[PDB]
């Protein structure tokens, strides 16, 4: 998604990532990883 | 190739093209098309 604290058109834009030479039966087994941390008043050095 | 008309290590520099969604099999079939012209003087509008 493009961003969440800037509504313009209140209709979600994605952008699609790049990835040179993956074809579908490569995005069927693959994974997403993230640290579930909360950055509630948003420290400057606190990068996700 | 970097180019020609400037050596400057007296061994040729290839950079290697970008083809995302390309492997061995497709590069075993595939034809380059150039038309064949002499720029002698290099007329600003003549380009390759």
């Amino acid at each position: 998604s493009s961003d969440l604290r800037y509504p313009t058109t209140s209709q979600i834009k994605l952008s699609r990532a790049e990835f040179c030479g993956f074809e579908r039966v490569d995005y069927i087994r693959g994974n997403l990883w993230y640290n579930e941390k909360c950055f509630a008043n948003r420290e400057s050095f606190e990068v996700d």
